[PDB]
């Protein structure tokens, strides 16, 4: 078993799960580039104390290197628990998070994200930076 | 020992590792609520391999209650490292954040930042939500 | 606010949420220690979808160093979440780690854990090292 | 481009950033399971400023389900930084984790690894639960 087995892609027209990913197409060398990703961005995703989405995780994947490299992982960690009950308390975490890198080569964007009972979901998107 | 002994506050304007909070001072119930956390704000702080934040969390206090809750923790983790060395990387994440939550009732956000190398740093602001 | 305000401390013989750090009193250089931290050590917490410990982190304070550095942030994430029901899925992780460090320099260790409706808590204890 | 173009396979044997599994492999249902993860196992992986393991997450996945269900990630977050310079600080976390966990139906374990400048591993082992 492989994990890529449980990592599921999907339109996110069709599906709320995907982690929508908005990011330019182009960007100068060592700019700050901002990165959204949201998942439930057309389809609505619960955010409740039994169902709701943990995490976006980024990647960068350098064209013509081996590997990926981890941008960030961004944990929302409320989702209305409480002491006086599940779904009565002060605070949810919505899953939508903006992050900002600075690129020196071009290369691959790729969103992870994971829902605590539907496993995990990802997209991508091409960046290319000026040389 | 506590770890309040080592959570050191600070003015931005004169010191880079503080976590600055921009969010609305006043919202509506349950309305979403953008928070941005920035390390480095107004003076900036390195991102080398060496040296650099490797995160923000951000806790909501609610007014009257006896705890904080962890709305997130949002990792920086490219600096750019590589096979090819230290600091010829593809890629790097900035210190910054931008966290959306629903609040239903009034309270206290605190960030709390952590650098490789100077330890942890907080701010905090009020926040107040219609009844 | 200090997020201090909200991080506490007790006799884990008297509260189910200390976080009990056990490790060696005195180490050699250099070499691997093992540090196990467990909520609900002799009093249990319940780990239901609704109500669980999230997670332990520790930090580590050299003795006559400004800070503190982050040894580690261990997630505990399934709770008994199905797309079934609330604590009816196949998994549960409680809140116990091992984690293993090589020090260089006498210090304290200090655990901070957290619960998803019971906040923040901690404890510490000195570790000595060979010079 | 899927993230499972960048994670690798590799026998442990013979490659360093093998995450290697030790669990037992068969248990009661509900008891409470020790799984160890170790990158580095039998081939020795650096841990220095410049190059460490940042990471090993954990997933489960029960058979006949659709979905994995994230067990935790476990962070290794010191590799010798200091202000005094990189590899000269008082302490390093090894790439070595035991997490503790209670399974009611039969499944895969599935650990998940990550290099600062190797990018991501993988490996599974099943376990069978007492039904
Ligand atoms: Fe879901
Ligand atoms: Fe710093
Ligand atoms: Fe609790
Ligand atoms: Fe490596």
């Amino acid at each position: 078993m492989k994990l890529s087995d449980f990592i599921k892609t999907e339109d996110f027209k069709k599906e709320k799960h995907v982690p929508v990913i908005e990011a330019p197409e182009k960007v100068k060398k060592d700019e700050k580039v901002q990165i959204v990703v949201t998942v439930g961005k057309e389809i609505p995703h619960p955010n409740t104390t039994e169902h709701h989405i943990r995490w976006i995780k980024v990647f960068f994947q350098p064209d013509g290197d081996p590997y990926v490299y981890e941008v960030g992982r961004y944990e929302f960690n409320a989702h209305g628990e409480s002491v006086q009950g599940p779904n009565i308390g002060a605070v949810y975490t919505e899953p939508t998070v903006t992050t900002v890198v600075k690129l020196n080569r071009s290369g691959t964007i790729i969103a992870l994200s994971y829902c605590n009972i539907h496993g995990l979901w990802e997209s991508s998107q091409k960046i290319t930076v000026e040389e």
